[PDB]
């Protein structure tokens, strides 16, 4: 038996753990308004997304994976070798990349493939790829992977808020909001992941707010966890994801894993500007 993990670009992790375990990735992409098609990866600057975004007349929209990519990828992690193959796939709630994996797996010859819903997106998605990896070189057997996957997934989620539902509205991915859509105020709205999917949590008065909700929400749940990992994931405004990530490391202990990322091109089209999210994973994650 030989085991390998690999995942879709939206786990959004860092260019050394991918170069450090050879993590193979199926990528997603964006396209823009004037046709430009660009495909996630580590070396496109965020910065110059955010750019084009603004200067958008129309949103751009992304693709998940095409079910050809994720079979040219199992066939070649087959032909190196590997008899087992896990993949972490973005959560089905809000993109068919993970059915598109799961039924690319059914149609490989000579390789199993396990298919995993994360049910979460960047690094929170991640998080269930350095499992993966860590199990492995633990000598787990892949079924024992995807179980403890599972358990995981049971005490793993993510508070977040943007400036704008425009985004989240336009293509569909925000849950049960018709109804603080155009409206609202300088009210700020703060969602969740709830099953795979972005539903409203709470709508509160300023974004500085807004900011101490989500540190309360996460900080509520997993004070009755054993082991805590949690990633500030930030979007454009720096200041917003540095300022948090320092303030968590503050109120925690140390016993608390504390980490920072930040959002991808596809989900940043998603999400629009002033994307800020806190994650948390009911495990200590390798992050090495
Ligand atoms: C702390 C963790 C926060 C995570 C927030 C992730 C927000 C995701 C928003 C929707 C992204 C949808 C991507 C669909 C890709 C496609 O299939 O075209």
């Amino acid at each position: 038996m030989k085991i390998a993990v690999m995942t879709d670009s939206t786990s959004y992790l860092s260019q050394d753990l991918i170069d450090k375990y050879n993590i193979q990735i199926a990528p997603l992409s964006v396209t823009f308004d004037d046709g430009k098609n660009f495909t996630e990866s580590n070396e496109i600057a965020i910065e110059e997304f955010y750019n084009k975004m603004a200067s958008s007349q129309t949103i751009p929209t992304t693709s998940q994976p095409a079910i050809g990519e994720w079979i040219t990828k199992y066939e070649m992690l087959r032909d190196q070798g590997y008899t087992d193959i896990i993949v972490i796939c973005l959560s089905s709630g809000i993109s068919g990349s993970y059915q598109s994996s799961y039924q690319a797996g059914e149609m490989v010859e000579g390789v199993n493939v396990h298919a995993f819903d994360s049910k979460l997106a960047a690094m929170i998605e991640g998080c269930y790829v350095l499992r993966a990896i860590e199990m492995v070189e633990e000598g787990y057997e892949p079924q024992q992977i995807i179980d403890d996957l599972t358990n995981m997934r049971e005490h793993t989620g993510a508070y977040l808020i943007v400036d704008d539902l425009k985004n989240l509205q336009k293509s569909g991915r925000i849950t049960g909001a018709q109804a603080w859509v155009g409206t609202l105020l300088k009210m700020k709205p703060v969602l969740k992941f709830e099953d795979g999917k972005i539903i409203p949590e709470e709508k509160v008065r300023t974004k500085k707010r807004a900011i101490q909700t989500l540190e309360k929400k996460v900080l509520d749940i997993v004070k009755d966890f054993e082991e805590v990992t949690l990633f500030v994931i930030n979007g454009d405004h720096f200041e917003d994801g540095q300022a948090l990530y320092k303030k968590l490391q503050d109120d925690c202990p140390s016993a608390y894993q504390v980490a920072y990322s930040e959002f991808g091109p596809v989900v940043a089209a998603h999400l629009g500007s002033g994307g800020l999210g806190l994650g948390y994973v009911g495990r200590k994650i390798r992050l090495t």
